[PDB]
C-alpha cells in the first residue's frame, strides 16, 4: 500500500507505474510499481504482502551490492562498477541495498574514540564509533578538502577491531572525480576504502543508489568482519536535487496534494543506518556534507535537518576569508556523544577540561572583538587583553592545521594546553586544580 | 576600500567622505576616524586604531533614555512611529556601547519562560543568553518572535520585565501588522518597539541594532530589569552593511562584518548588581536565492545554542515549526529544576529528546522494511514521535504553555512508551510524576 523504495536490476524497459514482481536478496518475492530508471536499474515502490500489471508481468531481481572484502582498495561507480580498471568484484555474499539486509545494529549506544587527525573535530567535537556527524557547509568552502583529509587520516586508537572506510561521493564533476582518485591512490589511504563515484551527468537514479550501495558495504564490512567503518558521504544536498526530480516527485511540490509520502521519509532511510553493529566488534559511523544551498524558492528538497540529531562540524566563510584551513568554527559546532568517546582509557584523562577551557576562552576572545571595536583596543583590561590575544592563538595554532597534518590526539591537547599558558593560570576556572598540576606546562612532570 | 569598526555619530555640522574626524566617548576622551557615510541626521564613521587623543569633533549618536521609552513605537532611529510626542530622556546614553559596561562577569542563569513548549521544554532560554532562531525564506520566524515577545515572562522573578523588539528591513504591511500585534494583545505596555522600513536609509537599518540594545542596557542595568531583546532579522542587517559607502562593487559581504556583528553579539548577559540582565533572540534567516542575496557567514551569533525552524514540520502543517533534534540551549542547565522550573524538567527533556530522535529513525526503518516489519516496542516509539509532533510540538499562535504545562503534555506523551523503555528518567520521578504512579493531592 506505497510502502518502502527499493532497487532492481532492469533488464527490460518499463512504464511509470508499471506492476512488477521483484525476487528480493532474501529469497522471497515483492510485487511493487515502478518510479523511475536508468539504464540498468529501477527504482520500484514495494506494496505490503499480496497486492495493494496482473497477468504477463515483469519479474526482476534486486540490485546488489557484490560484498566482498576485496572492496577494500577499488574504486567504483555509484552502482558498484569498477572506475579503476580492475575486473568486477567477485561476491562473497550479493546484497540488497535498501537498509533490509543483514539487520545489523546493536541497541547500544555510540561509543569510543574516531581520532580524524583534526584538532577541531578531536579536541572540541569529538567523533565517536556509530555516530553520524555531519559537516555543513556553503557553497565556496573546503567541505571536500576536509572529507578527504578525515579519510586519508582517520583511526580508532588502542581498537583491537580493523578499520575501513567508505568514501561515496554524489553528483561530482569528472576533475573531482580524477582528484578524488588521484588522492586516494597516491596516498596510500585507498588499502583501506572503497571510494564510490557518482558523476553529475551520470544517471539520477545511479545517485540516489550511491549511498544505499556506501552504506551496505559499510555494514557488511563492520557486521560480517568485525570492522570500524567510517563513511563519508558527499554531499547530501547533491543527493536532494536528485531525489527532488525523481520518479513521483517530479515537478510536485512539498506540502502539496501530488508530492509523495515516500519523500517525507526518503532522508531517514539515510541517517538511520549508523551506530554500533550487534556483537560490539564493529560499527557504522557517517560523516554526511550538507551544503547550504542557495537556491530554496527554485529547487526545494526535503528537509535536511533530520539528518543533524547527533551534533554538527561548521564550516565558516570568517575562517576561510582569514586564510585558516581548516576553517571550522568551534562554536556553532557541537557532538552530542563526545563524552562517550572521551577520557583516560580512549584519549586523555585532561580532555574534556582542556576542550571545555579552550571553548569558554575562545568564545569569549570572539566577544571581546566586539568590545574592542566599541571601546578602542587601548581601553580593554589587561587580563581582556589576554583573552583576546587567546582566540588569535586558537584560530592560528590549534584551528589551523596543514591538509596533510595528522594530528594525534596527544598533539591536540598539547597544542591546546600551550595556548592556554597565554591566559592567567587563575582565569582557568574550567579545568580541576589536578590537571594544571600534572599537564599545564608551568607545573608538568 | 573599508576597514575599521563603525561609529555612529550625530550630524551636527556638514561632514565630506573621507573626512577625518575627532569622536567624544563617554569619559571625556576622543578616538579619531574617518567618515564613511552619513544620513541627514547620522554620520557613520570608521574608527582608526589610535586611542585618546583643527577638524570636526563630534558627539555619539544617543538614545533618549527613560523608562517611558516602555509603551513607544520608534524608527530604528529612536523617532516616534506611533504619533505620540519624541522621548523627553533622564539620560542620553551613546548608543555605540561605548559610555556604560553594564555587563558583569557572571554567567547567564536563570529562566525565561517563552510559553512555547520547543523552548522552554527542550532547548530553555536563560536570562543573559544570545539564543538564535534559525531560518529560510517562507518559515513562519516572525510569528514565533512576535509569540516570544507577547507570552514571555521570568516567573518568580523579583526583577521585573520588559521586551525590546527590533526590526529591520521591513515591509510596510509587516510594519502595520507588528504595531497592530503589539497594541492589541497589550504586548506593548512592557515592550520599546524600534522598527525600521526597507525604504529607510541604510545608516537607520544599521543603527537600530544599536538603539535597541542600548535601551536594553539602561532598562536592565539602571531600573534593574531582565530584558528581552528580540532583533529581525540579522541577514537583512548584514545586507544593508553590504551598502555603507557604495552605489554596488562586487558580490559578498564586507570583510569588517564579522568584527561589527560582535559589537552586536557582545552585548549580552547579566549585568552588574545580579538584579537584571539582556537576553537576546536575534532571528538568523537563511536567503532563499543566494544569486541576489549570497548567505552571510553568521556563525559568531552562534554561541550558546539555536533553535531551529524546520521545513518538514511546516509543511506537514504544524506551528510552530520548531525541530528540537538540531535545537541546542547550551546554558539550560542554568535556567532549570527545583526553585526555577520543576525538578524532573531535565529528566523528561532528556527522554524526549531521545524518544523522539529514536522514532523518527523508527520512520527511516519503515521505509525500508514496511510498517508491518517493526516490532511492538519500535512501534510505541515510532507512534511517539507522531504524539510529541501533534500533542507537544505544534501549539496555538497564542497559546501560552507555563512550564508546567508543558511538562504535564511530555509526561502523557511519554506513557505512550513502555516504562522500563524510560532510560533517561531517574526511578524516583518515575514514581513521584509518571501519569502510572502519580498520586492526587
Ligand atoms: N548622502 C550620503 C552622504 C552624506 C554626506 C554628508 C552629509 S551631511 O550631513 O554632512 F549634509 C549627508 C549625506
Ligand atoms: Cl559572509
Ligand atoms: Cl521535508
Amino acid at each position: 500500500i506505497a510502502g518502502p523504495l527499493i532497487f532492481v536490476e532492469k533488464t527490460e524497459p518499463v512504464g511509470y507505474n508499471e506492476i512488477v514482481n521483484i525476487k528480493m536478496g532474501d529469497g522471497t518475492v515483492r510485487r511493487g510499481q515502478v518510479l523511475d530508471s536508468s539504464a540498468d536499474i529501477v527504482v520500484v515502490q514495494v506494496f505490503e504482502g499480496t497486492g495493494g500489471d496482473c497477468g504477463v508481468i515483469f519479474t526482476g531481481e534486486t540490485l546488489k551490492l557484490p560484498a566482498s572484502v576485496d572492496l577494500l582498495g577499488r574504486i567504483l561507480s555509484g552502482s558498484g562498477e569498477p572506475r579503476d580498471g580492475g575486473p568486477r568484484i567477485v561476491p562473497d555474499q550479493l546484497l540488497d541495498i535498501n537498509g533490509a539486509a543483514m539487520n545489523p545494529y546493536a541497541r547500544l549506544p555510540p561509543k569510543d574514540f574516531i581520532q580524524t587527525g583534526i584538532s577541531t573535530i578531536d579536541g572540541t567535537n569529538t567523533l565517536v564509533r556509530g555516530q553520524k556527524l555531519p559537516i555543513f557547509s556553503a557553497s565556496g568552502l573546503p567541505a571536500n578538502e576536509i572529507a578527504l583529509q578525515i579519510a586519508r587520516q582517520a583511526s580508532v586508537p588502542g581498537s583491537e577491531s580493523a578499520f575501513a572506510v567508505v568514501f561515496a561521493a554524489m553528483g561530482i564533476t569528472n576533475e573531482e572525480a580524477q582528484y578524488f582518485m588521484s588522492d586516494f591512490e597516491k596516498t596510500g589511504a585507498l588499502e583501506r576504502a572503497v571510494v564510490f563515484l557518482n558523476l553529475a551527468d551520470d544517471p539520477a537514479v545511479e545517485r540516489i543508489v550511491t549511498p544505499r550501495m556506501a552504506l551496505t558495504a559499510a555494514e557488511y564490512l563492520a557486521y560480517e568482519h568485525g570492522m570500524h567503518v567510517l563513511v563519508i558521504l558527499t554531499d547530501i544536498t547533491n543527493y536532494a536535487e536528485a531525489l527532488r526530480q525523481m520518479g513521483a516527485a517530479r515537478n510536485e511540490v512539498p506540502g502539496r496534494r501530488g508530492y509523495p509520502g515516500y519523500m517525507y521519509t526518503d532522508l531517514a532511510t539515510l541517517y538511520e543506518r549508523a551506530g554500533i553493529v550487534k556483537g560490539a566488534k564493529g560499527s557504522v559511523t557517517q560523516i554526511p556534507i550538507l551544503s547550504m544551498p542557495g537556491d530554496d524558492i527554485t529547487h526545494p528538497i526535503p528537509d535536511l535537518s533530520g539528518y543533524i540529531t547527533e551534533g554538527q562540524i561548521v564550516v565558516a566563510r570568517e575562517l576561510h576569508r582569514k586564510g585558516i584551513y581548516p576553517p571550522i568554527n568551534v562554536l556553532p559546532s557541537l557532538s552530542r556523544l563526545m563524552n562517550s568517546g572521551i577520557g583516560a582509557g580512549k584519549t586523555r584523562e585532561d580532555h574534556k577540561a582542556v576542550s571545555d577551557q579552550m571553548y569558554a576562552g575562545y568564545a569569549e576572545g570572539r566577544d571581546l572583538r566586539g568590545l574592542v571595536a566599541i571601546v578602542g583596543k587601548e581601553a580593554l583590561s589587561e587580563r581582556d587583553t589576554k583573552f583576546l590575544e587567546f582566540a588569535d592563538l586558537f584560530e592560528d595554532k590549534f584551528v589551523r592545521q596543514g591538509r596533510n597534518e595528522n594530528r594525534t590526539i596527544e598533539d591536540t591537547l598539547e597544542i591546546g594546553w600551550q595556548i592556554l599558558t597565554h591566559l592567567p593560570e587563575n582565569q582557568l576556572g574550567r579545568i580541576d586544580n589536578k590537571y594544571i598540576q600534572k599537564y599545564h606546562p608551568a607545573h608538568r612532570k
